[PDB]
């Protein structure tokens, strides 16, 4: 039962799903029609390439029935593979004149309970970005789509045949769709790295080695887990494209009661470990392991990288003007075993005031870096001046020698501590590559909201606290993206996906 016959040619491995058609009269209040959650393979042709744009197009071979909207002029939205729901729910009963505003207001992807997670939800979380991008299996994804604007306004006639919609002749329109998500990606050069000292380490000279890193994995976090529907522009030149937490700059108290407000954190779970002396995360691939034909199964996952909503801020040229902060921009998380050799100690071979020995370094076991900068093998050394211990000093624990180290997913300007800038907006890929680790790096991720700030516990956290109270914290939530000193050399590369 059709008063008349419409289609959609659209226009960007991907693999269509569904397709949600929307006709949208202009001029005033008024009835949407719709069509939703049409399956692809019965509408449309397997999408094709076009030499102009090298962009692929999506034909149809069905035609989309009109009733309600014929004889209207109306402008025509799409969202393809609303695989959540997000958008049906989002759009439903809503009034023709409400329409391209709904079209972007906010979609939560996970609540702000489900933006944390314990230990139970590894090795596979359950994500905000992965529950509208999904890899099946390694052949394709599916990913949501939605158009930035909607289709020039036509004028549906009546009485045109299915036939004539197809071929394009009448009640044809055309739009463009863009991914819901960014991809982040990470390489390395190489899977263990040299560490040398920069100064005296125990018997270790300066230039000579100090540690081997080994068995390196990544996580991604503090993506976002509400997203406007369809991209929002925002007013001034120093943030192009919002998001829903674009607003929000963390103190250090703030990051902790506001920061699940805004971002997930689930993903710090993915591929956890439950045994501390082993690594968490997913493997780093090399920039070889690309090139390889046929590939196993979790090596093809790392490959093709993780997803995360998108994740902006007011653009700045230092501290005071960026409102980029620690705590409230995307960034990956690299782990890896730090193995000191055992002649790094300054306690090595020397006895205790309490006229015990001092015991060497086990390879794998925890160790103790003081304030100085100096190792031990346990806290009793770190205040003990007779095996070059500090009464008073603290230390940072590095349990069973596990290193953490931040990337952020578009530094800008490059390389080192003027990268002020991280924004991460949708339908964009963020390749990461590791080209060396330089030092030794954090013991603990302090860029976790702590639902009780106050004692070093963290459930929703892998990588807690370990410190005995009054321990200098690696870094800060409020603190500006920029190092003062590069723990990593990395190379990040931005481009359309
Ligand atoms: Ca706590």
């Amino acid at each position: 039962a059709a008063k008349s016959y419409m289609s959609m040619t659209l226009s960007m491995k991907d693999k269509i799903e569904k397709v949600s058609i929307y006709m949208v009269p202009q001029g005033g209040p008024g009835l949407v029609e719709s069509a939703e959650d049409l399956d692809f393979g019965t509408y449309y042709e397997n999408p094709t390439i076009d030499p102009a744009t090298h962009n692929a197009i999506l034909k149809p071979k069905k035609g989309i029935k009109v009733n309600s909207a014929v004889g209207k002029t109306v402008k025509v939205y799409v969202v393809l593979n609303d695989i959540a729901g997000k958008a049906k729910a989002l759009l439903a009963n809503v009034n023709a004149a409400d329409f391209d505003a709904k079209f972007k207001e906010i979609i939560e992807l996970s609540t702000q309970a489900q933006a944390l997670g314990t230990v139970a939800d590894g090795p596979n979380p359950a994500t905000a970005a992965g529950k509208i991008a999904k890899k099946n299996g390694t052949t394709d994804e599916t990913i949501m789509m939605t158009c930035l604007q909607p289709s020039d306004a036509l004028t549906i006639e009546a009485a045109v045949s299915e036939a004539n919609a197809i071929a394009g002749i009448k009640n044809q329109a055309k739009v463009t769709v863009e991914r819901s998500v960014a991809r982040a990606m990470v390489s390395t050069k190489a899977q263990s790295y040299e560490i040398k000292a920069t100064t005296q380490i125990g018997e270790i000279a300066a230039g000579s080695v100090l540690a081997t890193i080994t068995d390196i994995r990544w996580v991604v976090a503090q993506g976002e887990r509400r997203q406007y529907l369809s991209k929002k522009r925002g007013t001034v030149p120093e943030n192009t494209w919002v998001t829903p937490g674009s607003g929000f700059v963390p103190t250090s108290s703030t990051f902790h009661t506001n920061a699940t407000e805004y971002y997930d954190y689930a993903g710090l779970w993915e591929d956890h470990n439950t045994n501390e002396a082993v690594i968490s995360g997913t493997q780093v691939p090399t920039l070889a392991d690309y090139q390889l034909q046929d590939v196993t199964g979790e090596l093809a996952n790392a490959l093709s990288g993780k997803f995360l909503l998108p994740n902006t801020h007011k653009s700045g040229a230092n501290a005071a003007s960026s409102d980029y902060k620690r705590g409230n921009t995307a960034y990956v998380l690299v782990r890896a075993k730090f193995t000191p050799k055992k002649e790094a100690f300054i306690d090595r071979g020397k006895t205790y005031s309490d006229n015990t020995a001092v015991p060497e370094y086990v390879a794998g076991e925890d160790f103790f870096v003081g304030e100085n900068g100096q190792f031990y093998v346990s806290m009793k050394s770190v205040t003990d001046p007779k095996v070059g211990g500090v009464a008073g000093m603290k230390a940072h624990k590095y349990v069973k020698g596990k290193v953490l180290y931040y990337a952020w997913l578009n530094p800008s300007t490059t390389s080192p501590d003027s990268w002020w800038n991280s924004p991460v907006v949708r339908n964009n890929i963020y390749h990461i590559h590791i080209k060396s680790i330089k030092k030794l790096g954090f013991n603990w991720n302090p860029l976790v909201p702590d639902p009780d700030p106050s004692n070093p516990e963290n459930p929703n956290n892998p990588d807690p606290n370990p410190d005995e109270p009054g321990t200098p914290v690696p870094t800060d939530p409020e603190n500006p993206l920029p190092d003062q000193d590069t723990f990593m050399s990395v190379e990040v590369t931005v481009l359309p996906w």
